[PDB]
């Protein structure tokens, strides 16, 4: 997977928008994930109690974790592919405690959806294409990392 500098700059420009309201973006993305893929919730000790969108919107666990997720992702995205240092930790943590790699595809779908919903005037075909490539590179590299530890993701 390879992005041009132009494409990286598209990713980074929209990420700057994310960072203007990290918690709100995180809630929207996690809610989208859990509604798209309610099957993911059961694998989550801390979220499994949430049923309605009302409950999800009100959840401090969900809000706090949406911040964690997007903060970790933004750090990686800012490396523009040179993210081995920022990714290995995130990998061995998810590997040792058993999130299948496929959940990353679901998460990536949610992120794209929410960025388009929230920023339609700038997040067009090019920026969506760029973000898709960036998140695909991320997934591929996580999967390469898992393979080394024996996972099984």
């Amino acid at each position: 997977m390879v992005l041009s500098e132009g494409e990286w700059q598209l990713v980074l420009h929209v990420w700057a928008k994310v960072e203007a309201d990290v918690a709100g973006h995180g809630q929207d993305i996690l809610i989208r994930l859990f509604k798209s893929h309610p099957e993911t919730l059961e694998k989550f000790d801390r979220f499994k109690h949430l049923k309605t969108e009302a409950e999800m919107k009100a959840s401090e666990d969900l809000k706090k974790h949406g911040v964690t997720v997007l903060t970790g992702l933004g750090a990686i995205l800012k490396k523009k592919g040179h993210h081995e240092a920022e990714l290995k930790p995130l990998a061995q943590s998810h590997a040792t405690k058993k999130i299948p790699i496929k959940y990353l595809e679901f998460i990536s779908e949610a992120i794209i959806h929410v960025l388009h919903s929230r920023h339609p005037g700038d997040f067009g075909a090019d920026a969506q294409g760029a973000m898709n490539k960036a998140l695909e590179l991320f997934r591929k590299d996580i999967a390469a990392k898992y393979k080394e530890l024996g996972y099984q993701g």
